[PDB]
Order: C-alpha cells, then structure tokens, then sequence
C-alpha cells in the first residue's frame, strides 16, 4: 500500500502535537508540529480520505515518490499514519518559510537569486538522475531551512520514468499543456518561469485568467526576463524557455552556467533574505 505507513495502532495524535497552519499540498492542509518523542518540529499535511475520491491513487504516488527519495535538496519524509479518516503525512520542517515568502519585503538580488536557483538545480540534477520529473517548480514550493538552506517540495504531481497534463499554469511547460511526450525538460522550463518570478515577483502572464493562459503558452514566444537585470540572468532565462525541449539544457549543465558561476555564494548569506522577512512580518 502507502510506503512509510506506520502502525494503524499508532496514534499520531499520541505521537505528535499539531500546531498551527503553515501551507497547502496538492491533497490538504499543512500544520506545523512538534514529534513528541524527540521534540523536533516537523510539517505534517493531513488529507481527509473520506473526502477524497479519485484522487487518493494521487496521494499514494506523491508519498511513494517522495519515499524514494534522498537528498539534502528534497524534502524528507518521515513516515504515515491513518487516523479514523485522516492520513496524517510527516514531512521535514523548512523554518525559512519559502522562496515565494521572502520576496514579500521587496525584490531579491542578483547573488540571491544565483544562490536559490543554484541550490533547486542541484535538487533537479538529484531527481532526474534518478528518473523523476518534480512538475510544480515554482518559487512557492522551493522552501529555506532557518540555516539558509533550500530544498525542493511538493511532489503532488511528481511523475516517474508522459504526457499528463499536471502542474500550476504559469510554470507548465508548451509540451506539457499540450500533452505532448514530455521528460525531466519540463522541468527546466518551469525553473526559467521561476527565474522571472525570482526576479520580478511574479511569473509571466500572472495577471490573466488561467485559462487564457492555457492558450498563450503555447502560441506565443518564449517568455523573457524583462527589466534592468544582467545579460547573464537573461541568457539563463532564455535557456530553459525555448519551446523545444531539446534545445533546453540540462540542471547539470545549468550548474555550470556564467549567471550561476559569477554570481551564487554560499547558502548561509540566505540567512540575511530570512531576517528580512522576519522583520518586515514583525511589523505589518
């Protein structure tokens, strides 16, 4: 069945205290919590089974990929427990809050933006060396640690090596909206719309319905990263958005890229971005 489910006896309301709200998966709600036993904080995602349907096949892959996984650039998955109708799922808790969050108090520069797109790289060079595709990457679901540390999440919609149409509209690449044949390229398309969104706040398009959206991507040009921003920024924007996936390179090759060489530092100045939003949420 569920990869991690622990003993139906286990009582994860015995095992941990919930508390409050932080997030939300592709199936429920996210709390912050603390595991009894040891005391360390841990995100647990609870999904009402009985309100699922035609959904739950969803939920068990998006654990079972995530069971699979290794890597101190992907969230950690702890284990599942089933109370009366509730899955509880325990995940690894990322105190920073997410890339998304911490451009609340005004825009990132170009060493923030080098570092966080260098550190989703190494987690994309990570899941498709092991034949996984992530299919949501977006600045929301790109999470810091409260040492600075980022890692990818969310794996609702992960897929295993398609043509399924799956992912958040703005970030879904032409072949994927179209249900083409589709890899692990879809992926460095969604990390060029999350380089704009990095930049600028906010992905091409995030003004228009959806729907229009769904058109739009795959009839016009790529996107571009539009603003005063480096050539080198720019050239690895239009890099992953070329509407053939082929001629996308790949999160390896990426690594090595002049916009990432030039301008990432370590992964402890993010500490800085976290203070930031610390005290601008103080006030508010």
């Amino acid at each position: 069945g569920l990869p991690g489910m622990q003993n139906l006896k286990a009582d994860p309301e015995e095992l941990f205290t919930k508390l409050e709200k932080i997030g939300k998966g592709s199936f429920g709600e996210v709390f912050k919590g603390i595991d009894n036993r040891t005391q360390k904080v841990v995100a647990i995602k609870i999904i009402d089974l009985e309100e699922a349907e035609d959904e739950i096949e969803d939920i068990q892959q998006e654990i079972t990929v995530l069971s699979q996984c290794d890597s101190p650039y992907v969230t950690k998955y702890y284990g599942s427990y089933l109370k009366d109708t509730k899955l509880w799922i325990i995940m690894e808790y990322l105190g920073g809050g997410s890339a998304l969050d911490l451009l609340e108090p005004g825009p990132l520069d170009e060493t923030q933006i080098a570092t966080i797109l260098r550190e989703i790289l190494k987690g994309l060079d990570y899941l498709h060396s092991e034949k996984k595709i992530h299919r949501d990457i977006k600045a929301a679901n790109v999470l810091l640690s409260e040492h600075g540390e980022v890692k990818l999440a969310d794996f609702g919609v992960a897929g295993q090596l398609r043509n399924t149409f799956v992912g958040t509209p703005f970030w879904m690449a032409p072949e994927v909206i179209k249900q083409s044949a589709y890899d692990s390229k879809a992926d460095i398309w969604s990390l060029g719309i999350t380089a704009i969104e990095l930049a600028r706040g906010e992905p091409p398009h995030s003004e228009l319905h959806p729907m229009k959206v769904l058109f739009l991507i795959p009839k016009n040009n790529p996107p571009t990263l539009e603003g005063n921003y480096s050539k080198p920024l720019k050239e690895f924007v239009e890099a992953c958005l070329n509407k053939e996936p082929s001629f996308r390179p790949t999160a390896k090759e990426l690594l090595k890229h002049k916009f990432i060489l030039r301008n990432a530092k370590k992964t402890s100045y993010l500490t800085e971005l976290i203070d930031r939003y610390k005290r601008w949420k103080a006030e508010q």
